[PDB]
C-alpha cells in the first residue's frame, strides 16, 4: 500500500449522441459545461450514425469528488438543457491509480531578471520520487528571454526543488542557504 | 424520482482494435453496422499500436434495448465477420439519465408557403419543461426561403408548441384556436 | 456455448487528462508505452479542459492477460513517470466476445516468383468458419508484382487455406496434393 495507491474512483464519462442537425450547439454547450469545477474535459467525438448521418458523441469527463451522484445529475441536466438530449449515459471508472503530490515554487534568477516556476513533486510513502516536474510552459518561456535552452532550465529548477533552493542561471548555480 | 430519471442502462460500447493493414474494411464495415436498429454510432478511433504501427480502435455504440445480450452478440459477430477480428470487448454504461419526451409537429405559414416543424418537448413529472427544441435543420431551412433569421423561426415555433398553436410568420403571430 | 464465446475480459482503458503545457511529452510517452507487450493501443484524445484550455485525454488500451492488476499498475506508473500525471483512471471491459482462431501460411506461386501469405481462420465449435482472412497487405503487395488484382489473390489464397493447398496464380489453380 505504500507504493502506488489504487482506490475507488469518482471519475465518470457522461455520454450522449447528437445529430449534427443543431449546428453551433456543441461548442457553446462545451463552453458552459467547462465552467463548473468537476467537469475535467469535453470532447465531441465524430461518428457515423444510423442513416449514414454524421453525429457526434459528446463525451464529458467528470470528477464526482465527495458526492458523485449530485455532480453527475447536475452535469447530465446541463447536457440535456444545453443540447436537447434526453438520454445521457454514465460510465464509472473501476478505480484510480494515484501518488501523493505537492507543488513547490522555485525562484529563478538571471542576474537581473526573475521568475517563479511551479514544480510538482510526486512522492510515495516509501520515499520514491516518481516525478519531479517543473511546469514546462514557464520553463520554455524563461528559456526564451534568457536564451539558454528550456530543458536546462527544467533540469536546474527540478534539482533546486529537490534541495529546496533557488536557481541562479547566470552563474550556473543552485543556492540552498 | 420526479426530477431526472436515473435508471440502469442498456447502452454499451463494443470495442475492437484493428491493424490498418486491411484498407477499405472499416468504412464498409461501419456502413453495414449502422443498418441495424440498435447500433447508435460507429467511430474508428486512430491509435498507435504495438510496433509503432497505426491502428484504429473500432468503437460501436449499441442500444441493447429490451434484451442487450442477443443484440450485443449479433453486433459482436457482425464486427467479427465484417472486420476479421476475433476479440470484441464490451463496456456497459453504469446508468442512464433520462427525461420523458414527446414530439409535436408545428404548422408554419408565411402567407403563401408552409411547412411542418418537429418540436421535441422534454418534460419531467413535476412539470419542468427542461427543453422545448424545434428541429434546427428545418428551422434554418425555413429561415432561408422566408429570409427572416433561423433562430426567430425557432423561438416562434417553440412558443407555438407550448400553447399547441401554429405560426404565422407573415404577420408575426402564434394562433391558438 | 459452442457459438461465440462470451467470457470475462482482461482488457482495460487507462485514462489520464493532460494539460497541453508539456509539448513533446505525449508522442514520446506513447512510444515508450507501446514497447510493452500488454499495451494494445494508445491515443491522445483532444479535449477542451477547464479554463477553455486545450487538453488531451491520454487513453491506453491494456490487455491485462493472466494477471491484470500487476500489468495495470506497471502501465499506470509508466503513464505517471512518462507524463507527470498523478491520477490514472481504470475502466474494465464487462466481457469479451471471442472465436478460436489459427493461422495458416499459404504458399503462392506465379510460375517463377513466390510468397507465403498469412491466413487467419476463425472457427467455432459447431464448425462455422466465421472468417477466413488472408492478410491484406501481403495480398495487395503480391497483387502489384503479379499485376493481377489484390482481391483475387485474397479469394484464391483463402480457398487454398480451406483445403490446405497452395496457389498457382499463373495457371489459375489451387493444388491440394
Amino acid at each position: 500500500s505504500l507504493g502506488l495507491d489504487y482506490e475507488p474512483s469518482h471519475l465518470m464519462f457522461l455520454v450522449t449522441v447528437l445529430d449534427d442537425r443543431d449546428g453551433e450547439v456543441l461548442g457553446d454547450a462545451i463552453q458552459k459545461l467547462i465552467e463548473r469545477e468537476e467537469v475535467l474535459a469535453c470532447h465531441a467525438v465524430p461518428c457515423v450514425t444510423k442513416k449514414n448521418r454524421p453525429g457526434h458523441v459528446l463525451v464529458v469527463l467528470v470528477d464526482g469528488g465527495e458526492d458523485p451522484d449530485r455532480v453527475a445529475e447536475d452535469v447530465a441536466r446541463d447536457i440535456m438543457v444545453l443540447t436537447g438530449s434526453t438520454g445521457v449515459d454514465r460510465f464509472d471508472a473501476d478505480g484510480v491509480y494515484s501518488v501523493p503530490s505537492r507543488f513547490e515554487d522555485v525562484r529563478v534568477v538571471y542576474g537581473e531578471r526573475e521568475w517563479r516556476v511551479s514544480v510538482k513533486i510526486a512522492e510515495t510513502e516509501e520515499g520514491e520520487v516518481v516525478t519531479v516536474k517543473a511546469e514546462f510552459d514557464e520553463c520554455r518561456e524563461i528559456g526564451e528571454e534568457t536564451g539558454i535552452p528550456p530543458r536546462e532550465v527544467k533540469a536546474m529548477v527540478e534539482a533546486a526543488a529537490r534541495v529546496g533552493g533557488w536557481v541562479d542561471l547566470k552563474e550556473r548555480e543552485i543556492k540552498v542557504q
